[PDB]
Parts: C-alpha cells; structure tokens; sequence
C-alpha cells in the first residue's frame, strides 16, 4: 500500500526517493544507495513529528546525530539513535536545513532523554524531567472552569491542529479498567482496543509528575482539543491534544470526554458530567 517514488538504476533503488502512505501523506524523503536508504533521510509520522539523520549501512536511523523533531519543526531531541529508537537525546533547536541536511543548536544544559515507555506500574524513569516541547505550550493553573480542580493552559496563541500536550501513563488492560473500583478511572484515557493508560494517584499532582500534562485537560461539551493519537520519541505510541481551532495565549484548553451504543460503552459516567450534560442539552 502506498506509493513510493523512487529513482532506479540497473534493477535497484539509487537516488532520490519519496514514499507516502495510503492516504497520500508524505512518510519519507531521501535516496537509496543498491537498494538502501543512504545518507541523510527524513522519516515523516502522521503526527507532525518526525525522524531525521544520516542513515547507517543497513539503511537504518542508528548513529549519534539523529534527530526527532517534534510537530513544530523547531524543538529537537537530538544524539544517539539505534534503528529509530532514541538512546540519549539532548534538546536542540533545528536552526535551518542545507539542501534537505538539518542543522542542530543544542539548548542550555546537558538533561538526557531516552526512549522509556511506561509499564503497567511504572509511569516513567523520570516523572519530574518535563516534556521540552510541551514546556513551550502548555501550564497548569486552576481551571476557570467552577469546583473542576487544575485545567490544562495554553502559553501561546496557536492555529488549528496544534498539537499541544502529550498523554502518557502507565499502560493497563480494559478488564482491569472496568472490574476495578471505578473512582480510580478519574485519568484513564483509552489507547486502543487493548490498552488503556491511565496516570494513578500519585501522579495526578504535577510536583509529583510533570513528564507529559494531557490529563490535565478538563472536559468542555463545547471543546477547542480533540484527543489525538501520537508516536513520542520518549514515551511510545500515546495520545497527544490537539486544538480543533485557533486557541488564544491563557486560554484553557478543553476537550470532550468520551462517554458507543448503551452497554458497548464501559462504565458509567461520573456524576459531574452527567449533571453538566443536562445542563448542556438545549443550553
Ligand atoms: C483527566 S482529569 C483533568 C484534570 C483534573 N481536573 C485535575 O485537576 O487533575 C479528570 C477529572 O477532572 C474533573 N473534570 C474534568 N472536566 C470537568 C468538568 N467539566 N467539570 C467538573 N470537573 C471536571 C474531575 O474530577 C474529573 O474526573
């Protein structure tokens, strides 16, 4: 599926290369060497973010000046990459691109960050290690929304389809989820048909966690987020917030909860949503 643009010679890729996927969106751009990516490669994800860097012998993103870059095409978590997988990358900003090559200006300071997705009981090596890029676009403050406890803030006045914050937890099954006490499922945020993550207790108070901020987005009928999916160089395959619309410096950012047909949807709505529900309806 999708198409791949390639130039040949004699039987085997050489050259420029552009692949895209089923949809048509541009998933990689670079040139191949006998049948092999070669040189510098830009590997494109649906998300916005993507993978960059002189390639090795096999083709692969191992060496230590690769790159991801984050949705903005600006911050960077730049260093040692083993075939895609980030092993120690330091902030940096993607200051301009020579001819397709990146050039990187790595950020004050020398903090390390590493592919560590979390596990059913750990969230996170380094709960109090904030993500750089959400650092530029989020804050939590007291919602403004009444007895609603912290809401999620933007610091910058951004377009649609920004992406945000970022959703990581620990990553539990669906039975777990729906057997247990259900006044433990205030964070759980739904992942895929087989794992859901969720940001237990502890966690939920930002001078305990502060590595990803999305559960701190509160619940709006009329909301300016959306929840989206996301590949993050440092916690895996998540969920991200992404506005629906142009959102104002300060301004909060909302999105609504997911509460299928009856019986197909889990457990039961907290009282407080289902209050403002009716609220809502025929406002
Ligand atoms: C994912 S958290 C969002 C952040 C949370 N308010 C905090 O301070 O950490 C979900 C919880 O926030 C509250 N919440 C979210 N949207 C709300 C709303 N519209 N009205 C009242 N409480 C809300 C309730 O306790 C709820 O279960």
């Amino acid at each position: 599926g999708g198409v791949l643009q390639g130039t040949y010679v004699d039987g085997e890729l050489n050259g420029p290369a552009q692949e895209y996927d089923t949809d048509g969106r541009l998933i990689f751009k670079g040139q191949y060497k006998d049948n092999i990516r070669h040189g510098v490669c830009w590997i494109y994800y649906p998300d916005g973010g993507s993978l960059v860097g002189e390639v090795n012998e096999d083709g692969e993103m191992t060496g230590e000046k690769i790159a991801y870059v984050y949705p903005d095409e600006r911050t960077a978590l730049y260093g040692k990459f083993i075939d895609g997988e980030m092993i120690e990358g330091k902030l940096a900003t993607l200051m301009s691109t020579e001819e397709g090559r990146p050039h990187f200006e790595l950020m004050p300071g020398n903090s390390v960050y590493h592919f560590d997705k979390s596990t059913s009981s750990c969230i996170s090596t380094n709960a109090l290690l904030p993500d750089p890029y959400e650092s530029e676009r989020v804050y939590v403050a007291e919602s403004l929304i009444s007895s609603a406890g912290e809401g999620l803030f933007s610091k910058v006045a951004v377009g649609p389809n920004t992406v945000m914050s970022f959703y990581n937890g620990v990553r539990i099954t669906h039975q777990e989820v729906d057997s247990r006490d259900w006044a433990l499922n205030g964070n759980t945020l739904s992942l895929d048909e087989e794992t859901v993550i969720d940001v237990p207790e502890p966690y939920n108070h930002v001078s305990k966690y502060c590595a990803s901020l999305g559960h701190k987005a509160n619940h709006s009928f009329t909301p300016n987020c959306i929840y989206d999916m996301f590949v993050h160089p440092r916690f895996g395959p998540i969920k991200c917030i992404r506005t629906l619309r142009a959102v104002e410096a300060d301004e909060e950012l909302t999105v609504a909860y997911g509460y299928s047909p009856p019986g197909k949807s889990g457990p039961e709505a907290p009282e407080w949503y289902q209050v403002e529900l009716k609220a809502f309806q025929a406002t």
